[PDB]
């Protein structure tokens, strides 16, 4: 894969579905459950920054 950052399939909230790149990445992992992860995305229609859960195997 492209060195650098990674792109994931998300809905946007204008109700787009694109291949965005995550520009920030966090995780909430609570012990005895999955590691959720949300990631800050631009949506491209709004033009507003919009943060959205990742998969919990989604490689951050």
């Amino acid at each position: 894969m492209s060195s650098g950052k990674k792109p994931v399939k998300v809905k946007t909230p204008a109700g787009k579905e694109a291949e965005l790149v995550p520009e920030k990445v966090w995780a909430l992992a609570p012990k005895g459950r999955k590691g959720v992860k949300i990631g800050l995305f631009k949506d491209p229609e709004t033009g507003k920054y919009f943060r959205h859960k990742l998969p919990d195997d989604y490689p951050i």
